[PDB]
């Protein structure tokens, strides 16, 4: 292991079984208190093989767990049926994203709600039930017992009566994307208060070309809608189904159709309806959708936008290994918001802009031709892993989206309303922020009443990893957690459970 650099984060990680008691400074406030469970690859290379992408290694899920002003740290590989083969077979023996072998249950990508239970998920419907606590992994659910679909993504949705909904892709000539909802258990007779027996398909929208439907990582939800982008990075259906064939992956069946402007596919979450509207936009795409919510007639959606991507060769490990494969401008993500007007009025013209009236929306434009839709930048400042202020917020207009930067930006603080964002800068060059996650004040009142959870990953052995707490309102830190490790993952999405 190297002393300094993103190769030391691809070596594998350890487990590390007991809690272990972090040091800490500053001071939190008493309404810290729950568990943060953190998602993402731990295991990159297993005996003599390797896996080539940042999205392919074993889920190794690490434990933030606060109480009594500390945090306790601990962290465990999720015991999939892949990672049990692979660890007995000693080489890499099951499929991922972006490597071919030597089911797909790898869920190293994120975690869903249901009722009382927590789900590690990916983009298959293969997940499992974790422990806030023990970090032992549970039962599986296979989510294609309810809907039938082939992928579907680690981003589900939900509503204050825990509700979760999700968009999946079911494949063939029938090709769809399908929208699913799943009731929460607990208000139901179920057999379980963690059971997704309650999942059905509210409706379907047929990919525009049945042999090249759209990847897609995430979506958005407003009080009525759900609403996805149809990308210009399309999987080629007919060279995957001959993956076991030729040898080839996932990721390299993704193609960005460079001559094919962007679909906008909106469902009314009640009515299981598609609008009836051709929605148009320039080339992009997005990992990550914001907060997304309905204002005079129109959905507005916010999103961190990256202008190129291809098919991820900047996420590769060898490419990563090195660092300086970050001089990729075009895929620098930046906070973008595009609004969408759910109607056109009789009489609309070609070439009128159906925003004008709305002084609010300044900025973004949706021109009658069909209507093509012109987004505008909201920071200036490049974020991903964007996360709000669910509890107040979801699915209404709002102030604030917080990320993860990727001089020495850390977390940003995007402010929607004014423009006056801000920033925690990081304080060297080997240090990472990961996803920030705002835990509100139960008696807050305003939108950033709050603090911050942010994990920062460090690639030099001479600083330990850390938690740093921020208050939200300026980004200031007022407690720090250091962890008594040299390592913690360069992952994915975090979820934090009070309690
Ligand atoms: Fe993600």
């Amino acid at each position: 292991m190297e002393k300094e650099g993103f190769a030391r984060l691809f070596h594998n990680f350890d487990n590390v079984i007991e809690p272990k008691l972090c040091s800490t400074s500053g001071s939190v406030p008493s309404y810290l208190k729950g568990t943060m469970l953190r998602n993402g690859p731990g295991m990159f290379e297993i005996g003599d093989t390797k896996y080539q992408h940042w999205f392919d290694g074993m889920g190794f899920i690490q434990r933030y767990h606060f109480e009594d002003g500390k945090m306790y740290y601990s962290a465990r590989y999720l015991e999939s049926e892949n990672y049990k083969k692979n660890m007995e077979a000693q080489r890499i023996v099951t499929g991922s994203f972006g490597t071919a072998s030597f089911i797909h249950d790898n869920a190293n990508v994120a975690f869903a709600p249901v009722g009382d239970g927590l789900y590690a998920c990916t983009e298959t419907p293969n997940m499992h039930r974790v422990d806030l606590d023990s970090l032992d992994t549970l039962e599986p659910v296979d989510f294609s017992k309810y809907v039938a679909l082939h992928t579907c993504t680690a981003h589900q949705l939900f509503d204050e009566n825990g509700d979760v909904y999700n968009i999946g892709s079911r494949f063939g000539p029938d090709a769809a994307h399908v929208f699913t909802v799943t009731k929460n258990p607990k208000n139901l007779q179920s057999d379980s208060d963690r059971s997704w027996e309650h999942t059905t398909k509210i409706g379907e929208i047929r990919c525009s070309e049945t042999f090249y439907p759209t990847y897609m990582h995430s979506f958005g939800m407003s009080e009525n809608y759900l609403i996805m982008f149809e990308s210009p990075i399309r999987i080629d259906i007919k060279k995957f189904i001959m993956k076991r064939f030729i040898t080839t992956t996932f990721r390299d069946c993704m193609k960005w159709h460079a001559d094919k402007d962007v679909k906008i596919f909106i469902l009314n979450k009640k009515t299981g309806e598609q609008v009836p509207l051709k929605l148009k936009m320039a080339p992009f795409f997005t990992f990550h959708h914001a907060n997304t919510f309905e204002r005079d007639g129109c959905l507005v959606v916010d999103y961190c936008r990256i202008e190129q991507a291809g098919n991820f060769d900047a996420l590769l490990i060898e490419n990563m290994k090195t660092g300086n494969f970050q001089n990729d401008a075009l895929f620098l993500p930046y906070l973008t918001r595009v609004i969408i007007p759910l109607s056109i009025p009789d009489g609309a013209q070609p070439g009128d802009d159906l925003l004008k009236p709305l002084g609010w929306a300044k900025g973004c434009s949706a021109i009658f031709q069909k209507i093509r839709l012109k987004e505008k930048r909201v920071c200036d400042i490049s974020m991903e892993f964007p996360r709000y202020h669910w509890e107040k917020i979801n699915m209404k207009p709002y102030n604030y989206v917080y990320g993860s930067s990727v001089t020495l930006p850390g977390i940003v603080k995007a402010d929607l309303e004014n423009g006056d964002h801000k920033v925690w800068r990081r304080e060297n060059d080997k240090q990472i922020c990961g996803e920030p996650i705002f835990v509100p004040n139960p008696e807050g009142v305003r939108e950033d009443d709050g603090i911050l959870i942010v994990p920062v990953m460090t690639i030099s052995d001479g600083q330990r990893p850390f938690v740093l707490i921020l208050e939200a309102k300026n980004l200031t830190e007022i407690a720090r957690y250091t962890i008594p490790e040299a390592r913690i993952p360069l992952g994915f999405h975090a979820f934090y459970q009070g309690r």
